């Protein structure tokens, strides 16, 4: 259902292997197991998330509907979606979501759960779950409001319209827009630049960043000063400070 | 005093208009009170799916900056002047259906604060916005200090309030104060065109994202994610999901 | 280590420069503690209406991220961060607005000082970054928090993780700097802007400052409680009527 390919050796690419369709509750639990093994793995430093093939990081907004169930099964299905999204967000290494095309619905939510999104020019993003009678279920209603603002979040969830990649850099949904034939190379170059950076400086920057967003400045500064301390008991600080 | 028209595909879209072009559609005490009743105090009727808010006359949305200098009484009562503005901005903000604020020209003081309470702001190319309250001696007391920084950030909000200037529409879209900017002649159609797109989608799935968004903006990720999972299950208890 | 000139129309704009031209205005424990005295620990004199912070030499605001003379005693940096968290707390919470006319290099400790200011007006040569991770540590004086609350989580993560160095053209593209103006016209542009706020009501602007600076850390309802309390006070103050 997937592949893992590490090379440097400190970076792997995780490729969602379902080109015939899309993220069900079967390729999501697989996504949980793959990102838990990278948490305990010490010889990868950043993670590149992309879709198999050349036309969709993930289109799970038109091509997978187990939605013929009762309301109670919706809670479990959403809980699976929150967990996989939470896993790929709070993973130890930085995540680069290489958007090679369609990233809609759940696919956008998984991509939004990543740290950095570099999209191909031939990429389409949005939250069309309102066309099927539901809100976003895997994390659209909150994460989308945090990366692009409350204004552009309401426009993209109420209408449910699909948008091109260029207007996503304009609204900040993606960080960089790069050609489809140059998406893998540019994502790797960014990955190599982060990989060359200190692991403990970056990984503990992520913890202070992924947690300082959920509190005031004062409490967030407490995590930073605790982040400041931990990287100091590490030879990485002293060795590179020359 | 104010005008409402309910007309769309089987009457789903309502266009609410402030009626005071004589004084640039200013917002005094009565205009706040009358508008709050129009939004029915945080609910509406089932017929309306999308709300469109825009000042009548095509000249201004609400230029209540220079034309209402009535703040000359009893700083005790200034609490109830801000409370009334706080209530009107909450009622527009927390109304059941999405609000499309099609600004047409001037939006200053409380008028800019009224627009920021809405969900989506589509701008005319002749529109200008700002919070000139500081030039008088007061901050924006209708949510202008709080709402403004949550839509454009801390750098642009602080710059806008401190100087108290007026920004043209293209720089409002640049910082995100307005979602879209369209020619004034073609404004009401484009504002309408987005409304039928929102109304065409399932109504309950629209107003449940709104609850999860308007309430998830005021909490950490964990609490906000727990609100989404409740509206998501709420939307599976209704035929719109299956059909 | 400092230079404090105060002259304007109504004589209320105080120009504050970092005085260390030979070291690119680097940030050590000696210049950090003075800027706290320069800002008198969350107050000022009643004459000053507006504060402008820039760097001496017109070539570096503060290149204090790339002063790496602290490689010892993980305990003796808790305070180094506490020192760096105290200038930011004093510069950000000073009574009158802070306008950072950054002039050239402003990185990390210099950059996080700029993030403490309300307004940043850069120049073509003004270029910013947070290369702390390339050193082996996260930002310590508020970089992991103030950058996110300005440019959003997506671009802060890109800046903090890579620790790379961006121009002013894209610094205004992401909201890191409010305005960009030629290298011959920073101080004049900073002055005219600083005049524009100085000509407004003194109680109106600083009580907005308290309403926004404390309101960005609470929910909307509590933030409105901040504004209503400050709003009533201005009515008691004579500037509201005349």
């Amino acid at each position: 259902h997937m592949s893992l390919v590490t090379t440097s050796d400190g970076i792997c690419t995780v490729k969602i292997n379902r080109p015939d369709k899309a993220m069900n509750t079967d390729v999501a639990k697989e996504l949980i197991k793959t990102f838990e093994e990278l948490n305990h793995n010490d010889d990868v430093k950043v993670i590149i998330l992309t879709g198999e093939g050349e036309k969709a990081f993930s289109a799970g907004a038109d091509i997978e509907y187990m939605s013929k169930i009762s309301a109670d099964e919706s809670v479990e299905y959403a809980k699976t979606g929150q967990l996989v999204t939470a896993t790929v967000e709070l993973v130890k290494q930085p995540t680069i979501a290489a958007v090679n095309g369609f990233a809609l619905g759940g696919g956008c939510e998984l991509a939004m759960s990543c740290d950095i999104r570099i999209a191909a020019d031939t990429a389409k993003l949005g939250q069309p779950e309102v066309t099927i009678g539901v809100p976003p279920g895997w994390g659209g209603t909150q994460r989308l409001m945090r990366i692009v603002g409350i204004a552009k979040a309401k426009e993209l969830v109420y209408t449910g319209k699909m948008i091109k990649a260029e207007e996503a850099k304009e609204i900040g949904l993606v960080n960089h827009v790069v050609p489809l034939a140059s998406l893998q190379e540019e994502a790797l170059k960014m990955a190599q630049q982060i990989a060359g950076n200190s692991t403990m400086g970056v990984q503990m920057s992520k913890v202070a960043i992924n947690k300082g967003r959920n509190a005031d400045l004062d409490t967030g500064l407490g995590l930073e000063i605790l982040a400041w301390r931990n990287c100091f008991t590490h030879p990485d600080r002293q060795e590179r400070m020359t």
